[PDB]
């Protein structure tokens, strides 16, 4: 009967870069072999996109999984760095986030993308302990430090499209993006597109969404709903009413003020990584494209009102009088927090419709290549067992949600700033998930590891704790009776790790060199 139909027919209800990456990698998981589309797909895939302008961005980072998720949608790395305006990303580096500035007191990490040197062999952390005031743990176990530092690429122009040196994600402007996904997914992966309103939603008898009644292109009748309708979450939240778990008394931040800004000139060096700068009530982001750079001021409203936030930006750009009067930053206020689950009854919500924080560690679009993939690759037979499915995909969301909840957290708990309240109220105990409080207390003891993380695919690695962590050196305990052979192992591999930094630093392009090559030649195939 009909519990037992096929899941065929899946209706993506919004279009931007959560809509079409979940169109991409359906189809492309489903509906294609080799390249080539099925004469009679799987997968009947329609979006149904608002004909309402977008709200527009200023650049947007991704995760080293955007490699990835673009090789397996089929999308040429050449034609995604030319049509999106984008540039590599290494990590973030945090600036001024440990200590009140000193105008000669450098303070500034970084979080890497490439794991630890070594880290099939041994976790090096522990070793480095000991000579934590000698050398950074990032210098120490990877070569990111060193070569972002002198604004190099994780890739050579002779290196083949999505392979690399060192791991990398990018910076891209995100609507390009999505209009590149339109084209690609429309024009080669059969998706149908209907730019159209919803009128109606309309249930069967047992709860689920039956089917979707247009304002102009009639009924549309699926099994499976995407809910990609953006923060108001009109068919997960509002329609099927899954409650909201607000984050603010963890983060604090319900503001964001935005902005492009142009290179100073038309070569100017374009950055390895995006740049996070503490200030008094907040960070502010720094993305650069290769056109110009995305700043913003992610803050708290409860500690600053929004005419002081604004001149905190300003002074960042090192802008003021008329200069700074003909600016137009943008506001944006939320409630940062997510869905308590992504999936309820035949509907599943992708991006903001599930969930959203401030975009420190650039949660936003892992989460969507997150969420689709894992529905890709699990999807239900029928709706008969579609719950089981649901209930495990909802668990790991959940997993997924406390560990970067938790991840966003201890980047402000262990700094030292002491002069403003906003970071004093950061390290107070009714702002600290208790899982974090459990593992900062066993961090002072040992150091973070992968026994720490009890579910397979984490979103964030243990590698990501301890950048974090020792970039703003926390004191950690040293191991007792460390064993000989494993110093000696060590002791080889911090060496390698020295000579591979040190080869690649000869080597590597820096970020605008590569870019203008591949803008006139474009990374090999192979
Ligand atoms: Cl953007």
């Amino acid at each position: 009967g009909m519990m037992q139909k096929p899941i065929t027919e899946i209706i993506i209800v919004g279009g931007g870069t959560a809509g079409w990456i979940t169109a991409g990698l359906l189809a492309a998981e489903h509906n294609v072999d080799k390249g080539v589309l099925a004469h009679s797909p799987k997968l009947n895939i329609t979006l149904i996109e608002s004909p309402d302008v977008a709200t527009i961005g200023v650049g947007e980072g991704t995760w080293p999984s955007m490699r990835s998720t673009l090789s397996k949608i089929g999308i040429d790395e050449n034609d995604f760095i030319r049509q999106c305006d984008a540039s590599f990303k290494q990590g973030s580096r945090f600036i001024n986030w440990c200590k009140d500035p000193q105008s000669n007191v450098a303070d500034s990490y970084l979080h890497p993308f490439s794991l630890p040197h070594g880290h099939q062999e041994l976790d090096l952390c522990p070793y480095w302990l000991p000579h934590a005031e000698q050398v950074s743990f990032a210098e120490a176990v990877c070569s990111q430090q060193v070569l972002t530092q002198l604004g190099l690429a994780p890739k050579s122009i002779v290196t083949a499209q999505y392979h690399f040196q060192n791991n990398y994600g990018y910076h891209l402007n995100a609507a390009k993006f999505s209009q590149l996904l339109t084209e690609h997914c429309t024009q080669k992966l059969g998706v149908t597109h209907i730019r159209d309103h919803v009128s109606q939603i309309i249930n069967n008898q047992h709860g689920d969404i039956e089917k979707l009644i247009t304002k102009q292109n009639g009924e549309i009748s699926g099994q499976l709903f995407i809910d990609c309708t953006g923060a108001k979450s009109l068919l997960l939240g509002e329609h099927l009413q899954v409650p909201f778990l607000s984050q603010k008394s963890v983060l604090f931040n319900d503001r964001a003020l935005a902005i492009q800004v142009p290179y100073s000139d038309a070569n100017s060096p374009i950055a390895s990584c995006t740049h996070s700068t503490a200030q008094p009530n907040g960070w502010i982001w720094d993305i650069g494209l290769p056109t110009r750079k995305g700043v913003g001021y992610v803050y708290s409203s409860s500690h600053t009102n929004d005419i002081d936030a604004q001149k905190t930006l300003f002074n960042y750009l090192g802008v003021d009088g008329a200069a700074a009067d003909k600016l137009e930053p943008r506001q944006l206020a939320i409630n940062p927090g997510y869905r308590a689950k992504c999936w309820q009854n035949n509907c599943i919500a992708i991006g903001m419709a599930a969930g959203f924080i401030e975009p420190l560690e650039a949660s936003a679009l892992a989460l969507i290549e997150w969420t689709a993939s894992t529905l890709a690759q699990q999807l239900p037979p029928n709706r008969m067992v579609m719950d089981t499915i649901s209930a495990r995909v909802n668990e790991r969301y959940q997993q997924h949600w406390q560990q970067i909840i938790d991840f966003l957290k201890l980047h402000y708990v262990i700094s030292q700033r002491q002069e403003d309240r906003y970071w004093r109220d950061h390290r107070e105990s009714n702002s600290i998930p208790d899982s974090l409080q459990a593992m900062l207390e066993l961090w002072r003891y040992q150091t973070p590891s992968q026994q720490d993380i009890s579910y397979k695919e984490a979103l964030f690695p243990a590698a990501s704790f301890q950048y974090v962590l020792y970039g703003m050196s926390f004191n950690t305990q040293l191991p007792t009776h460390v064993k000989p052979s494993m110093q000696q192992l060590a002791q080889r591999l911090f060496n390698d790790n020295q000579q591979r930094t040190q080869a690649l630093s000869k080597n590597l392009p820096t970020n605008r060199e590569l870019l203008d090559k591949v803008a006139q030649y474009g990374f090999p195939k192979l």
